[PDB]
């Protein structure tokens, strides 16, 4: 199995203990580590943060500590919208102009690979001939890629995409089948299944649909999704199931209402070191959960909730990804990927878990091990 974790540009400018560059990473936790993210210009990759380039350095240094270890370069994002993606593709000019930058560019900094992380084709602006453009896009990466290779006789760079969780998404962004065929790995986003945008509480990252919900409702959940890839043409061992080490928070239009589905008013209070209303990190939430909260656990969906007063949280902890990481192998698919690792309690100072403890979780039910000593 492999795990692959997504590092964030942004997580350095957090304050005090929040503040993660790639140097805090454990390179031997994770098979993969994905830097999120690099943009667009005139059709080209280019850096987006003024010291990218000495975060790229650190982030793929550290396969010096793990010869295993590989690393990709994630472009694109939520923020980053569509609009250069769309125009990119539009021609075979500008996707050639894109891949011979993409192949120098990685290169140059030290990547084994590009993930696309375009949300979405085919939406948020995106008109609809971008679903089969992305197709041929990814195409004529994976061949650029085979012939890069064998041309400067070097393993060949991966591409892989970060995919939407949302039916509507998937049905109007992406040719399964031939997508498939030139990927590597598809890793499937998971998480943001609900959220205060929906006016009422749900769970982040839920296994199993709630015993009550109907219709598109009854999608929102990772079993249905990632069944969705897989039988609609995607290869299990190339699907990678989507884990948050996060979660999204909700004020309570009622505090003696305060299941899954109890309205609500709009997001919780932004935390103290990611400082975006709506969210909060794994080791936020720990603090959250010794500040009074009452802890539930969801069980028909496998994942905790807790509340204080008028504030309400569902997310993730150690049993929700032991639980979902036991699924996923049971089901043959290809392993896990983490948004995001900066997000875990990497100190260990905030949760009394140990360092990386939801990463470390995936490391040990994943089986992740480079270290044979050849004796008991
Ligand atoms: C408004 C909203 O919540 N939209 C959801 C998108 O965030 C999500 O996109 C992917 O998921 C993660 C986690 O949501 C995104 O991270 C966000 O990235 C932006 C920069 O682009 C940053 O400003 C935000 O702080 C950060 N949020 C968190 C919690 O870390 C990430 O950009 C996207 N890529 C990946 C690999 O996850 C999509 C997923 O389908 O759902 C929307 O509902």
């Amino acid at each position: 199995y492999n795990l692959i974790c997504y590092f964030t540009n942004w997580a350095q400018y957090r304050p005090g203990l929040g503040s993660f560059k790639p140097d805090d990473i454990n390179p031997c936790l994770c098979t993969h580590l994905i830097y999120a993210f690099a943009g667009m210009q005139n059709n080209e990759i280019t850096t987006i943060e003024w010291n990218d380039v000495t975060l790229y350095k650190a982030f793929n240094d550290l396969k010096n500590r793990n010869s295993k270890l590989k690393t990709l370069l994630a472009i694109g994002g939520w923020n980053f919208g569509t609009a250069p993606f769309t125009t990119m593709v539009s021609t075979s000019q500008n996707r050639q102009t894109f891949i011979t930058s993409v192949i120098k560019f990685l290169r140059q900094y030290g990547f084994d690979g590009l993930d696309l992380d375009w949300e979405y084709p085919g939406s948020r602006g995106s008109p609809p001939q971008d679903k089969h453009l992305f197709t041929v896009l990814v195409k004529e990466m994976r061949e650029a890629f085979e012939q890069e290779a064998i041309e400067s006789n070097r393993p060949r760079l991966m591409v892989t995409a970060a995919v939407a969780g949302g039916i509507s998404n998937i049905q109007a962004g992406y040719e399964i089948p031939e997508l498939s065929k030139y990927l590597d790995f598809i890793h499937v986003m998971t998480y943001d299944l609900h959220g205060s945008w929906e006016g009422y509480t749900g769970e982040n990252s839920p296994l199993y649909k709630y015993p009550t919900e109907t219709g598109s409702n009854a999608y929102l959940n990772v079993d249905y999704v990632m069944n969705y890839w897989k039988n609609n043409g995607a290869p299990a061992e190339k699907l990678i199931v989507g884990f948050p080490e996060y979660g999204h928070t909700f004020i309570l239009r009622n505090p003696s209402d305060n299941g899954i589905g109890a309205p609500t008013s709009g997001d919780g209070p932004a935390g103290p070191y990611t400082r975006q209303a709506g969210f909060w990190a794994y080791y936020e939430i720990c603090t959250f959960l010794r500040s009074g909260a009452t802890e539930v656990w969801d069980a028909s969906q496998e994942v905790p909730y807790a509340y204080k007063a008028n504030e309400w949280l569902g997310y993730d902890n150690i049993k929700s990804f032991s639980v979902k990481a036991q699924w996923l192998k049971q089901n043959n698919f290809g392993g896990a990927m983490i948004w995001a690792i900066d997000l875990d309690d990497f100190t260990g100072s905030f949760c009394d878990q140990g360092k990386f403890p939801l990463t470390s979780t995936l490391n040990k039910a994943l089986g992740i091990s480079t270290h044979h000593h050849h004796h008991h």
